[PDB]
């Protein structure tokens, strides 16, 4: 039993939205949706909507049995934006690129129906289709053209679902949130949103009928980078007041993504404090900019700035363009650096437990319960893979740091020759007259051994630090090979091993709730697994904060020691090839002043 028209067909069973059946073309095979219910024009002129981020409504057909009005269009086998931020993955924020494709997709779409003039109003997670592309991305498309939890609070009696559907992808959670949920709470989800505290964008009450704990930026939990943060916050909280007199509109709107869109990034990983950062900078902004963002995400002042790429100095011209900066990734930065001593902190993120288990057989309690909880477990392997990268780029800064350090040390060697021989050749050169008017002799001796003397000192004083920058020389890197977690202890996979097993449970527990009930056996089954849910996170979280937290906390303090080192090892370098300039130049007020006497 299925439906069917002239050129397509769908059995009931294939149900996709609740109507939309999942159907497929009676001479070809594609899949397509279809939709089954002065409608002649306001549907054809949808036909030759085509964007891509638009579902292109293929045709109208009128079905067999019932001739209702069949809309055939496009197939989208991944499903909503609701379905991607249902899965674990996503509980806490989506991933950033994800997100840019988000937002590119959505503005390009509401800029192109805005140039037809067709108002959506209400834009959810839901309303957002993703299909994938021909290279591998996601592709985002509008379809249906509000919902109890994406309306404004004039309405509740444009741009507020677009800023509210951002919210929930950049953070994974909603922006307003009562105690029970926007259900029998919904007064108090009203009384959220009169209270309009402007630029803030964030409110939640964390208590049954008690306060609600307003906020401006982002929370911790957010997967998104620092600087995306700071370029996110205004649009969102510029959007997000109930007052038109303070609201943006879309061109202002427009205008603010369209300039985070063309914003490249690069990455600086900022050693001395062991924090990533990710710099949204134009293509044809300035190297002085780029420090200048710099300075305003890591405190660093911009003159201080010393730069280090693929194991070598990188001298930024300030007038260079950031495009013709070289390519960096996550994995290989531009690693930041200063004289200045800085504070090292480490990565910052939120501290989650584990919510304990109910015992209470729920289709829907356990389905909301492992939802959570294997969202939990995936932010633990997320800043567990961050953790480890962090040490990995740690390692990789500092092995090149060192021999940064030895370069310098082999260009003071090289001016250290220079003055050498020179004062061999003026010290000796003298005694070739000395040999055949005392104190005109006299004094350039006393002062040329004085020379002598405390150049002799800058070469102890300089064996001695390439002692200190050999094997074992109270500066080697060996420690960093052997204090936190590598790669070969394998403990990020060690994590997603039991991410899968949870994920699995959590699937089927979400199979089990559609379902209104199980049979005997099924019931067991869902039980057995329900357990075996906890034993996985409980093992998950022994394993994350007694392996990888310790190990990153010794590599991290280690690091707050050695980084006292180096600077220390550092200005003194710097005070020994001063020590080395000054007196090249002592020299040479004294090999041109007796050498060359007057005559004729
Ligand atoms: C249940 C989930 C796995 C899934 C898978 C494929 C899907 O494939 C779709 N392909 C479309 N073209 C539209 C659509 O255009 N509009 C629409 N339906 N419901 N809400 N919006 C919707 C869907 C799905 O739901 C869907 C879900």
């Amino acid at each position: 039993a299925m439906q069917s028209t002239s050129n397509h067909l769908w059995l009931l069973s294939d149900i996709l939205g609740q109507n939309v059946f999942r159907g497929r073309h009676k001479k070809t095979g594609d899949l397509f949706a279809i939709k089954v219910f002065v409608q002649m024009r306001e549907f054809e002129v949808l036909k030759k909507l085509n964007h891509k981020n638009i579902v292109k409504l293929f045709a109208i057909e009128e079905e067999t049995t019932t001739r209702h009005k069949v809309l055939i269009m496009e197939f989208c086998p991944c499903g909503s934006l609701y379905t991607v931020l249902e899965e674990p993955s996503n509980a806490y924020g989506l991933p950033e690129s994800e997100f840019l494709i988000v937002l590119r997709d959505v503005v390009g779409g509401m800029n192109h129906l805005r140039e037809n003039g067709i108002v959506h109003r209400d834009i959810k997670p839901g309303n957002i289709m993703r299909v994938i592309g021909e290279d591998g991305q996601s592709v985002y498309k509008l379809t249906d053209f509000g919902t109890e939890e994406y309306l404004h609070p004039d309405m509740y009696e444009d741009l507020w679902s677009i800023g509210v559907t951002f919210y929930h992808a950049a953070t994974g959670s909603l922006p307003f949130r009562p105690f029970e949920g926007p259900r029998r709470n919904k007064e108090v989800m009203y009384k959220i949103i009169t209270g309009k505290p402007s630029g803030a964008i964030s409110g939640v009450q964390k208590a049954e009928n008690g306060p609600i704990d307003w906020s401006g930026d982002m929370p911790v939990s957010c997967s998104l980078s620092r600087g995306l943060q700071v370029l996110l916050t205004p649009v969102l909280a510029n959007i997000l007041e109930a007052d038109q007199e303070k609201c943006w509109g879309f061109d202002q709107f427009f205008a603010e993504t369209s300039d985070i869109l063309h914003r490249m990034v690069i990455h600086v990983f900022s050693l001395q404090q062991m924090t990533a950062h990710k710099i949204y900078i134009h293509s044809y902004n300035t190297a002085t900019i780029f420090h200048e963002l710099v300075y305003k995400q890591t405190k660093i002042i911009s003159s201080n700035q010393e730069l280090i790429y693929e194991g070598r100095r990188l001298v930024l011209e300030p007038g260079r363009l950031a495009q013709h900066f070289p390519k960096t990734t996550e994995e290989n930065p531009i690693f930041v650096v200063s004289r200045e001593p800085l504070n090292t902190i480490g990565l910052i993120y939120e501290k989650i437990s584990l919510p304990k288990v109910h015992p209470r057989y729920d289709l829907d309690g356990d389905a909301s319960m492992a939802k959570a909880i294997t969202g939990v477990v995936c932010y633990a392997c997320r800043i567990a893979s961050t953790l480890l990268l962090y040490q990995e780029l740690m390692r990789k800064g500092i092995r090149w740091l060192i021999e940064l350090i030895k370069d310098d040390y082999n260009e003071t060697v090289h001016k250290k020759t220079e003055v050498v021989i020179t004062l061999d050749f003026c010290i000796r050169n003298i005694e070739k007259t000395v040999k055949v008017e005392l104190g005109e002799i006299s004094d350039i001796h006393t002062k040329l051994l004085r020379l002598s003397s405390s150049q002799g000192t800058i070469e102890t004083s300089l064996q001695d630090i390439d002692s200190r920058l050999s094997p074992g020389g109270s500066l080697a890197d060996a420690w960093a090979h052997q204090e936190g977690t590598h790669p070969k202890d394998r403990n990020v996979e060690k994590l997603q091993v039991l991410l899968n097993c949870m994920t699995e449970i959590y699937y089927q527990f979400k199979k089990d709730k559609a379902e209104r009930r199980l049979a005997y056996n099924e019931e067991q089954i869902h039980k057995f697994d329900k357990q075996k849910l906890y034993y996985h996170a409980t093992k998950a979280m022994t394993h994350f904060t007694d392996e990888c937290v310790k190990k990153y906390e010794a590599f991290l303090n280690k690091s707050e020691e050695w980084i006292r080192k180096m600077l220390h090892l550092r200005k003194q370098l710097l005070s020994l090839t001063n020590q080395c300039f000054d007196i090249e130049e002592e020299v040479s007020k004294y090999q041109e002043y007796t050498n060359e006497l007057q005559e004729t």
